[PDB]
């Protein structure tokens, strides 16, 4: 029950390049993890 924790700067800031680089990567990470890591990981520690 928390937002795991702070860090002020891990964010977005959405513009440029630096939006696909943010977003790019948390997309494909979903895309990548979602259905194959979150799987293997499920069995497998860490």
């Amino acid at each position: 029950d928390a937002t795991l924790t702070e860090k002020s700067f891990e964010t977005d800031m959405n513009l440029n390049f630096q939006n696909l680089s943010v977003m790019g990567l948390r997309i494909l990470l979903l895309k990548v993890a979602g259905f194959n890591l979150l799987m293997t990981l499920r069995l497998w520690s860490s």
